[PDB]
């Protein structure tokens, strides 16, 4: 499109994740190897917004951001996921979410919005670009016959479609999260998405803000794979490029020229699946190609890094409250600690495996 919001912006880095990154680099033992390791810190990366207790910091960073900016002549920007649905993540066996439909969810997740919103309002001369709900409208494609995800269906169309209507009130540019090519990029699952996707940007009333769609967050697809990871058989659509190939169009015909954004910061290492739904700590990921503009596709505007890299997506450890089976397959790194907190083997294998190398 004609507005990509990351031209002529400058990424406001985490320093949470610098913070993180740093403290990992100083326990890797190989001089060679924790240099490579240090410089992730300066690799942009999302901030996830995944509990109310993350709304200061949302505000911090756009404080620092707006001093950066003038400090150093440039405009800046900062990446946020918005990941605090009621019943979030209705398809795992565990979510990490403080929100519950049946305890007024709605209302408490639309005054975490409307928070968000207050920070944001403060500091005009910073763009933000946010990921809208990772791991939420996709299950109303395919997942609608479980139970949990038929029971949240009308609580997440509305609570993110109070997202997208009050960030947009402060200009915030918005993808929408839409799963990878082996979630809605089967053939048969474009034209269900399709429709989802356009009835949600309706609601929100179509506006220029709602940019698009996030593929891939969390997930370790191929952008454009040399040859098909054998976990896609039976889908023509192997990799990110394909799948947006083919979804694309269908947004365009609703008068939706869509454009999207394609997470590849656990990409470099491809073929490291037993299945393709096979998405916790998978065991020998590499971080993949840095983020960037330079797409390869009229499609996509950014490949990003959504999931920062090093991050345990859950605990292996089938005691915890919070224990998701999928944490414990063959090919999920184990021991692994809870969700979000540091994994220091797994990013040390991140950074031995990256692909392009660090």
């Amino acid at each position: 499109s004609a507005n990509n919001p990351w031209t002529g912006f400058q990424i406001f880095l985490s320093p949470y994740y610098a913070n993180e990154v740093a403290a990992a680099a100083k326990q890797i033992t190989d001089p060679t190897l924790s240099s490579k390791a240090a410089s992730v810190a300066n690799i942009p990366t999302f901030t996830w917004l995944d509990s109310v207790a993350k709304i200061p910091d949302l505000g911090t960073y756009l404080a620092s951001a707006s001093a950066l900016g003038k400090s150093t002549g440039t405009k800046q920007l900062v990446q946020i996921v918005i990941y605090d649905l009621p019943d979030r993540d209705c398809a795992a066996k565990a979510s990490n979410g403080e929100f519950s439909i049946a305890n007024n969810g709605q209302a408490n997740y639309e005054n975490y919005i409307d928070q968000i919103v207050a920070q944001i309002q403060q500091f005009p001369d910073v763009r933000v670009v946010a990921v809208i709900e990772p791991d939420s409208l996709a299950n109303l494609v395919t997942n609608l016959n479980v139970q949990k995800c038929a029971n949240a269906k009308t609580t997440y169309l509305a609570s993110v479609n109070y997202a997208l209507t009050n960030l947009a009130k402060v200009g915030v540019y918005m993808y929408m999260d839409a799963g990878h090519a082996g979630w809605l990029g089967w053939p048969a699952n474009l034209s269900p998405a399709a429709q989802l996707f356009t009835q949600v940007w309706q609601n929100a009333g179509k506006s220029p803000f709602i940019k698009g769609l996030a593929t891939n967050v969390a997930n370790y697809n191929a952008l454009q794979a040399a040859s098909p990871d054998p976990i896609t058989q039976g889908n023509p659509n192997y990799d990110e490029i394909h799948y947006i190939n083919a979804l694309a169009p269908l947004l365009q015909q609703a008068g939706w020229d869509a454009t999207f954004i394609v997470d590849q910061g656990r990409s470099g290492v491809q073929n490291i699946r037993q299945q393709w739904g096979d998405w916790c700590n998978i065991k020998g990921a590499g971080f993949g190609t840095r983020p960037t503009t330079n797409t390869g596709s009229q499609f996509i505007d950014s490949i990003v890094w959504v999931k920062p890299g090093g991050e345990s997506d859950g605990t292996s450890n089938s005691s915890s409250p919070r224990y998701d089976s999928t944490c414990s397959l063959p090919d999920a790194a184990q021991p692994a600690p809870e969700a979000g907190t540091w994994f220091q083997a797994y990013f040390q294998t991140l950074v031995s495996a990256a692909n392009p190398p660090l």
